[PDB]
């Protein structure tokens, strides 16, 4: 019987494992050969996951289950999706994945974001996919940044105030009471600030695990986010370019 | 596709009617007969809904969908189920119901009954039921005040806190934040607080229903609680004893 939402494999290995990088892959934009090549060199670090994610998807069936498979072959690091749910649909998932990251948008305006898109998720369980063989759901608190219309447009979402922290208090009241397993602190255009990171870890269990990404391009980013309780600090942008090999030494340095 | 956790026909019925008392049957208690007598004067008074609730629970599906049919029978009136789920298969239901109330138990210390439970439910969903035949899940939060150790014990709940206003105001943050349908203030041995009642109210979106229960028996708790702000005031205990008939008329103001 999948463990679902209830905390399985996947879980498990990103609260033990030693807090870094995890490289984000875009599959609607990286080619899978690119891919490939990247997940051989995501092993040899040690990094605790590959994420594959991205806010925009079409045909995500058929283009993801190969993606994944492949990727699959070329690490045994668990591959976890991340990507916006839509309404009618709930989120995306194909068979393979390891677990799919489940962002509740708690500072949306739209309730289907906030939440109720979890619900249209596990009304449609198991769908297509065998139940023995989907992935595990990481429930998610996820939080926006800066100023960021193409999330505002699409999912509702309004940048947190950081101005007291007010805000961000009820959102840690919320992780705590409804047993979140994750917070993704995410800033599309600017940077998470370290403080709201510690804010964060401060105010969290010590098994919800922290994730901050957003414009990360140089390992002493990562280091000052880890430094601040970040468990994981997420990059894809700086990879997306010919010379990704010296860009990923740089931010795993 | 059944509506399921969106708006459907019965969430539509209790926004509009206007608002009275609405008697709770608990059918683990009260014989199928006498609910049948029951329900026949319900729909006469004019409440909005017949609900079915109860704290304790057992074979489930075999008392519960022939009792369903049985007061479906006798009314023309919405049918709710109102019951605390469990771990290992989240809500009951039955076929036949025609809404089901989901309780997020926001004051409580076990995630699951917080929320976990809805997504054990929907994962569940449809089970043994046809599809187009399953009942519409109305999302509320469900808030206990007063000692109450019986929902301590099995729910996890910490009764609220009325010294101020900082532990409601941050449900009610989530009721309009989350998009609940309905919110359900309960005691299990005291009263809730006209006051807060009143402040549910002026917190809420115009949309989202507001039930009081607990310890109502006269038609003045009743009128008090409605002229609070509550959308609808629950009875069940009151009814729960052989002059019933009298009882019901003086608790719906009649
Ligand atoms: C808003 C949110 C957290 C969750 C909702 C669901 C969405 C939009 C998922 C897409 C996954 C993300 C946040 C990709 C951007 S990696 P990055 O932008 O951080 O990469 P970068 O290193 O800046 O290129
Ligand atoms: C705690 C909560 C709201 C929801 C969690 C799920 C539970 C325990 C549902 C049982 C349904 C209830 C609250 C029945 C009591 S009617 P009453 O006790 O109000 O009737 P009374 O008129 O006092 O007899
Ligand atoms: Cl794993
Ligand atoms: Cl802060
Ligand atoms: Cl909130
Ligand atoms: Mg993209
Ligand atoms: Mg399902
Ligand atoms: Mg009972």
């Amino acid at each position: 019987a999948p463990p679902l939402w209830r905390p399985g494999r996947v879980l498990a290995r990103l609260r033990e494992h030693q807090p870094g990088p995890v490289h984000i892959i875009d599959p609607f934009k990286v080619p899978v050969t690119e891919a490939v090549e990247k997940a051989a060199e995501l092993t040899r670090l040690g990094f605790a996951a590959v994420l594959l994610a991205s806010t925009d998807y079409e045909s995500f069936e058929s283009h993801m289950e190969p993606y994944v498979a492949a990727v699959k072959a070329a690490t045994p690091l668990p591959v976890v999706l991340h990507f916006p749910p839509r309404p009618g649909a709930g989120f995306p998932v194909v068979r393979g994945a390891d677990a799919l990251l489940l962002p509740a948008l708690l500072g949306s305006g739209d309730d289907y974001f906030v939440w109720k898109s979890f619900l249209e998720t596990l009304a449609a369980f198991p769908g297509r996919i065998p139940r023995e063989e989907w992935p595990e759901l990481l429930l998610t608190v996820a939080l926006t940044f800066g100023e960021d219309p193409r999330t505002g447009d699409l999912l509702g979402t309004v940048p947190v105030s950081t101005a007291s922290t007010e805000e961000i208090d009820r959102y840690l009241h919320v992780a705590r009471a409804f047993g979140f397993h994750m917070v993704y602190l995410y800033s599309r255009n600017e940077h998470v600030p370290p403080e709201v990171v510690r804010h964060f870890r401060k105010g969290l269990g010590p098994d919800q695990v922290l994730f901050v990404s957003g414009n990360v391009r140089s390992g002493r980013q990562v280091t000052e986010y880890l430094d601040s309780g970040a468990d994981y600090v997420g990059f894809a942008g700086a990879l997306e370019q010919p010379d990704w090999r010296s860009a990923l030494a740089e931010i795993a340095g």
